């Protein structure tokens, strides 16, 4: 048998105490009141005393919303710490004000009544609380170093902690920024982009700085969405202190901001400044339109170059002409770049017409490159991740115009290329040139962002190729653990390229031989391995070790099993989960790319496509008016929402019930 | 520390009219009633 008892004891309650709060449960003002003023006179009763549960007289009147009794209580002078933050959690207006017309606790000692409004978010509260002076300090830097700030983390840092998430909890209220705030958008955004950094620094503490940034991003959508007028929005998103304010929430990834219907909407008319009825148009008609303009490029472009006051000069400084204007021109860059590719024993030979032609795209590219970082700057620069693929472009394209020059100047005869060196400064250029032909010709998937059905697929494939580079660390780590063995093994049977039947050596001959030889080769025969084209017969040797044999084969079973069975399968249903968390994101996400790559055509700089382009309190009040405007539709909106979700707990039926007995008490004193 | 006021100041109500209020959200007709007749 176990006994039981209470091994933490506390003081019990006596029998007419017990009375006085169950008769303040059922809230029999009658006998509250007689017992009260009984108690003025004898003592019996402790007016201030605690229940089995945790509450005391004061706390139950406040959650039971009962503020005759509530008030009654006040009026008698019980105890009153901490009731008014009691009050505020539960919600009870009547309570907040009469609380403020005037041991063991739930809250951290950090808790003040304007931060627990905010936690609240109760937009009645946190006004009747913001109405008296009343103030939050300030949390410090992210990365501070101040002498209080490493105090505070060495003396308690939990507290520390908990104090600097209680701030920014109290800070991202949706009504506490809908007041006391200037400018409640930029405040969203500051805010937002602060928590996120806040949740990359406190790995602990990660998912609640997260939710945090994600409700300011919702507050600052809501607010957008609440405007009625195309003019309302332009005021809105060309506020500065065009296009700033939009400027801004890209510059803080505001995504669900960006996405908005309406801002879409009027960012879609901006892009379609020439034609008016885009919108409305058959597929083939939109195709015939997109290649009449895309057949007229040099035209366009020379117009501009000749009159920019014309009907053709300007119309080139449309968004969507522009961007169809350097799409058409990098496209016939790539006819020509496939044109190059239909005597070849000259060493070091001048360009040829396609050549010729290639030059001035090439300065052109180089030179649009070296003038956006110019103009941009440097965190703009690099933080597109295309510049990187664009500078390699650039450098493979220099590096092959430098040795095709000191090709031609060094070398002059005609030499058959079976007997020319194996660094041959041509052969060098023309690797690079086809290296740099790749790359030109995959820089074109930045082209799928424009589209509507091929954006989230890229969009998509953003994402899971940071999976895939996840699993090539581990697949990398396989690799060159299995290519050391298989090396440790079988580098003593290396031999040597003239014993060959054809005198060639390693996995790219007819018969295969060495792939185990050396590392780099162990390294391409056990890559190569994973998609069949390396031979069972690699393991073999001249000698008769047949237990040297069935060991190297067993090592290239035991490594095929760990990638093709085991890996390649993981990788498959590491991308396959990672797809569904993607997928619901994928139109907000690529809605957000849309716009950046539309907005990166608004500008009058970088308008010629290569190889041409080598050749105030007004609006503040307005703003003031529009947002005030937000701030009264917004929420309206979020107490008709808060009056339209579900709400609803056991609280309710207590409330109902402590009405009911209260008239109950009441009607059984009158007759 | 971060000062909290009311950036977007609005008119406050008066203490009768506020009482006036509540009593309309409570039900009372005949406070109700009596408020209108008296404003009247
Ligand atoms: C992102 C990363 C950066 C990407 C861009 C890098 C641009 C780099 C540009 C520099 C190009 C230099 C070419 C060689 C000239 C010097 C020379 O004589 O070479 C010697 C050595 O040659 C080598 O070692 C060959 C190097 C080839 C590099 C190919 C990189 C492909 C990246 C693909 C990426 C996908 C010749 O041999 P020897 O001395 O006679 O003996
Ligand atoms: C001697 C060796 C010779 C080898 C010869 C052959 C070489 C072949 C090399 C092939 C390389 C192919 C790389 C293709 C990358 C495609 C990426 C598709 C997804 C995508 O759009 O990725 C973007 C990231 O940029 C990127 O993914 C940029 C990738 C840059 C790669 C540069 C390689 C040099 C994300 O989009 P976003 O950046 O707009 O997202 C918002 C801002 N973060
Ligand atoms: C991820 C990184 C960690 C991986 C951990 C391990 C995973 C499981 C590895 C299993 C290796 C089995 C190697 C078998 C072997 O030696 O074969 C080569 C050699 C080739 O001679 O096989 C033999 O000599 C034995 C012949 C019978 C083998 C039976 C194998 C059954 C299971 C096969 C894999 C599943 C499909
Ligand atoms: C892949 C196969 C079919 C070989 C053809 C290669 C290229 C000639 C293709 C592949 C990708 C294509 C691009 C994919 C998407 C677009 C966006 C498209 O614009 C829209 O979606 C129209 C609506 C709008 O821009 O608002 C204009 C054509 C373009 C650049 C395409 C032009 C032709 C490209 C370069
Ligand atoms: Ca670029
Ligand atoms: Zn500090």
């Amino acid at each position: 048998r176990i006994p039981l008892q209470i091994v933490r004891a506390e003081t019990e309650l006596s029998a007419e105490e017990k009375a006085f709060l169950n008769a303040v449960e059922k809230g029999d003002y009658a006998t509250v009141k007689q017992a009260l003023q009984e108690a003025e006179i004898y003592y019996n009763v402790n007016i201030n005393c605690m229940d089995p549960l945790g509450r005391s007289a004061l706390l139950i009147a406040i959650e039971n919303e009962n503020l005759e009794i509530m008030e009654l209580l006040l009026n008698h002078s019980v105890y009153v710490g901490d009731a008014l933050l009691y009050a505020i959690r539960k919600e009870v207006v009547g309570a907040v004000e009469l609380l403020l017309s005037y041991q063991f606790s739930e809250f951290t000692p950090d808790i003040t009544p304007i931060m627990l409004a905010a936690h609240t978010n109760n937009y009645e509260i946190i006004k009747l609380l913001v109405q008296k002076r009343v103030t939050i300090p300030r949390p410090h830097q992210i990365r501070c170093n101040c002498v209080e700030c490493v105090s505070s983390s060495e003396v308690d840092s939990l507290r520390h902690s908990r104090s600097r998430l209680n701030i920014y909890k109290a800070l991202a209220s949706p009504s506490l920024i809908a007041l006391s705030s200037e400018d409640p958008i930029l405040t969203a955004f500051r805010l937002g982009w602060e928590l996120k950094e806040l949740s990359k620094v406190e790995n602990e503490f990660k998912a609640e700085y997260e939710e945090l940034s994600q409700q300011c991003k919702l507050f600052a959508k809501d607010l957008l969405d609440q405007a009625r007028s195309s003019r309302e929005l332009e005021i809105i998103l060309n506020h500065r202190d065009d296009l700033a304010k939009l400027k801004v929430a890209i510059k803080y990834h505001q995504k669900e901001f960006v996405a908005q219907p309406n801002c879409q909407q009027l960012l879609a008319t901006l892009w379609y400044d020439g034609f008016p009825g885009w919108r409305r148009k058959h597929w083939v008609v939109k195709l015939l339109t997109c290649m009449t303009i895309g057949f007229l490029f040099p035209m366009l472009s020379i117009a501009y170059l000749i009159s920019p006051r014309s009907n053709l000069g300007l119309f080139i400084k449309k968004p969507f002409i522009k961007f169809i204007c350097h799409t058409a021109s990098y496209l016939t860059f790539l006819f020509m770049l496939l044109l190059a590719s239909q005597d070849l024993h000259v060493q070091g030979p001048p360009p040829t017409v396609v050549e010729w032609m290639i030059l001035p795209w090439v300065l052109g590219f180089i030179w649009g490159e070296i003038k956006e970082m110019w103009d941009g700057g440097f965190t703009e620069y690099i933080h597109d991740w295309w510049n990187l693929m664009d500078f390699a472009m650039n450098s493979l394209y220099l590096a092959t115009i430098s040795l095709k020059i000191v090709a031609y100047v060094k070398y002059n005869g005609s030499r058959p290329r079976e007997e020319w060196e194996m660094w041959h400064p041509t052969l060098i250029a023309e690797a690079l040139f086809a290296i740099s032909n790749i790359l030109s010709s995959l820089r074109l998937i930045s082209l799928f962002t424009a589209n509507s059905h091929l954006g989230p697929l890229q969009i998509s494939l953003g994402r899971m190729l940071l999976d895939i580079l996840k699993f090539l660390f581990i697949y990398c780590l396989v690799l060159l653990a299995f290519a050391n063995g298989l090396n440790q093994l079988y580098f003593y049977y290396e031999t040597r390229a003239i014993d060959e039947p054809n005198n060639c050596k390693g996995i790219r001959c007819e018969k295969q031989n060495n792939a185990f030889s050396t590392l780099f080769e162990t390294l391409q025969s056990l890559f190569w391995s994973v998609f069949g084209l390396l031979n069972l017969y690699v393991t073999n040797v001249k000698a008769r070790h047949e237990f040297t044999e069935f060991v190297g084969a067993t090592m290239f079973g035991t490594y095929n099993v760990i990638s093709l069975v085991v890996l390649l399968n993981m990788l498959i249903a590491m991308m396959n989960n990672s797809y569904q968390l993607i997928a619901d994101h994928a139109d907000i996400e690529w809605k957000f790319a849309r716009t950046k790559l539309w907005m990166s055509y608004f500008d009058e700089g970088g308008t010629l496509p290569p190889p041409f382009n080598i050749i105030s309190l007004i609006q503040n009040q307005h703003y003031q008016e529009v947002i005030r405007n937000l701030v009264k539709r917004y929420v309206a909106a979020m107490i008709r929402n808060s009056k339209t979700h579900e709400g609803l707990t056991e609280e309710n039926f207590k409330e109902l019930k402590q009405d009911i007995s209260s008239f109950r008490y009441e009607v059984l004193d009158l007759l």
